[PDB]
């Protein structure tokens, strides 16, 4: 595995390319409250879709402010397109820089997130335009490859996921048409085969706090070096993307809970999930938290990883229902197949793609078999979640 290509610093283009009549090229300032509006008013209502036009993410400005001020972020890389007239934002394109592990080397990579364009400029072929100008922005500044997620399939993808959904309030999914009532059941069927204990049950868990930043980033890369696609976290990454900062943060984006042994006092696990709504087109929302990172010191012994992960992700289920979310998403990638089907996760439709720009690499596996199904012996592949 490689780059593809080197890039030469010398021939990188000072200005941008041309753009359709009547629309000009912006760099968004998202420290800028009107700014970040805009962005947030266009994502709102032509952001992704489901295939039946009856959800579309509803990105809050909060995870806005988060997921693209993370440590290293540089406004360059918020590329917009305004109309030249009017002056509203018209599409959108951003990443952010992090560090990633493919297969043992360590890359400087962007990951491209929220790749828009207004509904009325579709199919004009302005995608590839937005992708080209982002990739000079990025090789202006010494960065020459990225990592990206896709609903759709497009060229040599290094892996695929497939998404899982476990109900937490059955009967608002059901109201809004995200669950079906399979059959010969009944409501009051569902709502018992969905119920969950009121309190959690690993003990010493409880939220995790700054003082916990150091030790939990040892965790997580020793748990993340276990697959062959990670995220190289850095101190200032844990810190910004684990620990919510409550006295400047109102609108709550991430969750996070470490395991505090008993004994030793050191912390033994950990897990995390986020915030991201669906605006239901046509209630108005469904509230889902979606797990991200987490680790645990079992992981390093078997099949004990099993059992503890059983135990971690049913707490994180009990404790994302107590925060009021409706249903709580998950991927195939990390150990989560050892855990989906036994906790009542539903198989989805959804399918997330992984890919890389400017690298080669054998593909690696997505946690499921040729079936598209959860598979034990198909994982250690991806160890890396994008939002
Ligand atoms: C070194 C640094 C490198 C940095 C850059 C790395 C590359 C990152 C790449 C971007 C990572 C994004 C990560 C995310 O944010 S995934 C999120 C994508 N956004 C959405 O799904 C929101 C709803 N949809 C839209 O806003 C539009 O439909 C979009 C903008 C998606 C397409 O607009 P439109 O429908 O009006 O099409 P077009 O006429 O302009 O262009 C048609 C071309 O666009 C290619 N296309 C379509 N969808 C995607 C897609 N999701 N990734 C990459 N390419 C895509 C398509 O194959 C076709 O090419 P092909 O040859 O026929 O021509
Ligand atoms: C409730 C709801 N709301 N929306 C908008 C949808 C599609 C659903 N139904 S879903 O929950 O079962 C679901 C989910 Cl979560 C996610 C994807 C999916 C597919 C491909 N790509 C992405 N991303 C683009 C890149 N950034 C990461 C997210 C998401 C598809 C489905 Cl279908």
């Amino acid at each position: 595995g490689g780059p593809i290509k080197i890039i030469d610093p010398e021939k990188v283009s000072k200005e941008p390319d041309a753009l359709l009549e009547g629309f000009e090229w912006a760099t968004l300032d998202l420290t800028n409250e009107t700014e970040l509006q805009e962005l947030w008013d266009l994502l709102t209502y032509h952001y992704v879709e489901d295939d039946n036009a009856m959800f579309r993410f509803r990105y809050s400005q909060s995870f806005l402010h988060w997921a693209l001020m993370s440590p290293g972020w540089k406004k360059e890389w918020h590329v917009g397109v305004r109309a030249t007239k009017s002056r509203k934002l018209v599409a959108s394109i951003c990443g952010v820089p992090t560090e990633i592990n493919v297969r043992n080397q360590k890359l400087k990579v962007v990951e491209i997130n929220f790749l828009c364009i207004h509904k009325k400029l579709r199919s004009k072929r302005l995608t590839p335009v937005l992708i080209k100008e982002i990739t000079r922005r990025c090789y202006l500044n010494g960065i020459y490859q990225a990592i990206y997620t896709a609903g759709v399939v497009l060229p040599t993808p290094v892996s695929s996921c497939r998404y899982y959904h476990r109900p937490l309030d059955w009967l608002k999914l059901y109201e809004v048409g995200f669950s079906p009532l399979p059959a010969g059941s009944t409501k009051a069927r569902q709502i018992t085969k969905n119920h969950l204990p009121s309190t959690t049950s690993t003990p010493g868990l409880r939220p995790m706090e700054p003082k916990d930043i150091d030790t939990v980033h040892d965790l997580l890369q020793r748990y993340l070096s276990r697959f062959a696609l990670n995220q190289a976290f850095t101190r200032e990454e844990v810190d910004h993307w684990l620990v919510h900062k409550p006295e400047t943060v109102k609108e709550q984006v991430v969750w996070a809970y470490v395991v505090e042994d008993p004994e030793t006092h050191k912390i033994t696990d950990f897990f995390s999930f986020y915030n991201l709504e669906s605006t239901v087109i046509q209630h108005d929302n469904v509230r889902a938290a979606y797990l991200y990172y987490y680790a645990t010191e079992t992981a390093f012994t078997m099949k004990a990883l099993k059992e503890r992960l059983l135990m971690l992700m049913n707490d994180a289920l009990i404790l994302a229902k107590k925060a009021h979310f409706d249903v709580f998403n998950a991927l195939t990638l990390h150990d989560n197949p050892l855990f989906l089907e036994q906790l009542k996760f539903g198989a989805g439709d959804g399918q997330l793609h992984f890919y890389l720009y400017n690298y080669r690499t054998a593909p690696v596996p997505g946690g499921v078999n040729e079936k598209n199904l959860p598979d034990e012996k198909r994982m250690g592949g991806v160890g890396i979640v994008m939002l």
